[PDB]
């Protein structure tokens, strides 16, 4: 329940919010009303859970293109500025935040991403994203590196994506066609694919994040970094000596990051809407009061113009707002939280290799126009729910060391002056390992009509799932008996789950993945000996088939009870 007479703040853990404190106790030496700010994680998405139950802070902060879809659920407060008000604002800015006609919020500062490099490691930073491969030799010569910024967030690596030619929605005459999707065609291909190349080249990890990167930057080790005004408090504490320029150009055009602006919204079902306006207007949106959440984290171009107007002599800022010209300003749609989580996930996966760049984009170009939804909420929930249902499979001992039917074969090669025929059978199969098997990344989730489709990818990596069992064949008049043991490198299992609206969780599929490789070894039989070539190729054929499918058949049931136990 919504506590009236006071004031209850959300705000990004990035941003400035113990400064925000400061002004909410000022806020406080003259009204007496106590403003409490707090900085929840994936708040993004806690917001309009929470506002949609009525409840809620009575202020949200957040980049503009969020409030589009809150607006749309009734969760935002119209505002009401006098027009004398919003004067003292620039305009763009409060485009920014009109939603069907109304401000739905008030706009703090803009933002830009921008290129940040280590004044004495690099003194003349790259222009381009082509001529990074090159720089990242010499450094890594002197045990540094290149570039290192957030890959788990596609609000960095967009920059690039957009710069040849990728985007979001088609804007036509004052719309943006939700159907006219902009993330796999040839200019979106391009920037993903070099993206992924500087990770296939080892020239930058995948499982890179925000706080990596920052501590790689930082710390001296990495000489550049894309990041937003906010991130320069931390590197001016730091040793570092840097400088913030124009973002690397990609086959001669500018990287187009979007443009956020940060807004502070009023939480519909708040009964402080009186006091919020009081606080934003008139101790938020002062210069004194810009400047105290400034102090602590830089808000970028303020827009409030008497402040953007003194902060615009800022060597940093100027560069800021040179990347923000050459990029756009997001929408505020609602659907745009449905194009982030489909960019979000290609770029994961194509970096990861769980996709292949035109895979990727391609599902991404799906999910952006799908039913909206609490994306990390859902991906938490389904995970959470394989992860125990694996986890209970670990428990019977049914499947590790899990038997295996016997198996017999006949094959022929023509080899020479002979039309080399021979059989040979497998008894004591067992398969090893499978106590290892969790899951490989995140679910990737899509809902339509109501329902939830899941994909997932369940494993044993960084692990082997070995096939040891007494072998015979025939060669002619001899009759061998020995044991052998095949490794299976990569053993993988592709599941598809689907959430009912009654929440009724049923198996979609479930494949074992065919091996990407299997290695046998024969004992007493060496892998100089001509005849090993022969059996290894139908070891390893009947193993892509027989095996791996009776493998399936076992696995299936125990992954449908599980995941169907508590289903109802
Ligand atoms: O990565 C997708 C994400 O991008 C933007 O979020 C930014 C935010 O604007 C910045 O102020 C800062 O907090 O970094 C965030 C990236 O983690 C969009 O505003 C957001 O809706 C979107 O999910
Ligand atoms: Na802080």
């Amino acid at each position: 329940k919504i506590e009236e007479g006071k004031l209850v703040i959300w705000i990004n853990g990035d941003k400035g919010y113990n400064g925000l404190a400061e002004v909410g106790k000022k806020f406080e030496k003259d009204t007496g009303i106590k403003v409490t700010v707090e900085h929840p994680d994936k708040l993004e998405e806690k917001f309009p859970q929470v506002a949609a139950t009525g409840d809620g802070p009575d202020i949200i902060f957040w980049a503009h293109d969020r409030f589009g879809g809150y607006a749309q659920s009734g969760l935002l407060a119209e505002i009401t500025p006098a027009a004398a008000f919003q004067d003292k604002l620039y305009p763009f800015t409060w485009d920014a935040v009109r939603y069907n006609g109304k401000l739905i919020a008030y706009p703090i500062a803009v933002e830009a991403l921008s290129l940040i490099y280590n004044k004495d490691l690099l003194p003349n930073p790259p222009k381009t994203w082509e001529e990074i491969p090159a720089l990242d030799k010499e450094l890594k010569a002197k045990g540094k590196s290149a570039l290192m910024f957030n890959l788990q967030e596609p609000y960095f690596t967009w920059p690039l994506i957009a710069a040849d030619g990728g985007y979001a929605f088609k804007y036509a005459a004052g719309k943006y066609d939700i159907k006219d999707v902009g993330v796999d065609n040839a200019g979106a291909k391009a920037g993903l694919t070099f993206l992924v190349d500087l990770i296939k080249n080892k020239h930058m990890n995948a499982d890179t994040d925000y706080s990596i990167a920052e501590a790689a930057f930082n710390k001296g080790e990495t000489a550049m970094t894309i990041n937003g005004p906010w991130a320069w408090s931390n590197i001016d504490t730091s040793a570092v000596n840097y400088g913030v320029t124009v973002l690397p150009t990609f086959k001669g055009q500018p990287s187009k990051p979007f443009v956020g602006v940060l807004s502070a919204g009023i939480n519909a079902a708040s009964p402080n809407k009186e006091l919020a306006k009081e606080f934003l207007e008139n101790y938020l949106l002062t210069d004194e009061g810009l400047e105290a959440v400034n102090k602590d984290k830089p808000l970028g171009a303020v827009a409030l113009k008497s402040y953007e107007e003194e902060l615009a002599k800022d060597p940093r800022i100027a560069a800021t707002m040179e990347n923000a010209q050459k990029g756009e300003i997001m929408p505020n749609i609602p659907q745009m939280s449905a194009f982030w989580y489909a960019v979000r996930t290609a770029v994961i996966n194509a970096a990861s290799g769980r996709q292949t760049v035109d895979a990727a984009l391609a599902a991404a170009q799906t999910n952006a126009a799908a039913d909206p939804i609490h994306y990390d909420k859902i991906t938490e929930e389904i995970n959470k729910a394989v992860d125990e249902a694996v986890a209970a499979i670990e428990k019977s001992e049914t499947f590790d060391p899990m038997k295996v039917p016997d198996h017999s074969d006949k094959f022929e090669r023509h080899i020479g002056i002979i039309d080399l025929k021979g059989e040979l059978d497998m008894r004591n199969i067992q398969v090893r390992g499978l106590k290892q098997m969790k899951r490989v990344g995140d679910a990737n989730v899509k809902s339509e009509d109501g329902v939830v489709k899941a994909h997932l990818l369940v494993g044993v990596h960084d692990d082997v799932v070995s096939m040891e069992y007494d072998l015979a064949y025939k060669l002619g008049d001899l009759h061998p008996n020995t044991h052998v043991i095949s490794d299976i490198q990569d053993f993988v299992v592709e599941l598809s789950l689907e959430v009912s609206e009654e929440g009724n969780m049923t198996l979609t599929s479930f494949e074992v993945r065919q091996f990407a490789n299997v290695v046998n070894h024969i004992g007493g039989l060496s892998i100089l000996d001509p005849i090993f070539a022969v059996l290894s190729d139908v070891l390893t054929a009947i193993f892509q088939d027989t095996v791996r499918a009776e493998m399936t058949k076992v696995l299936a049931p125990a992954f449908k009870k599980e995941l169907e136990r508590n289903n109802q």
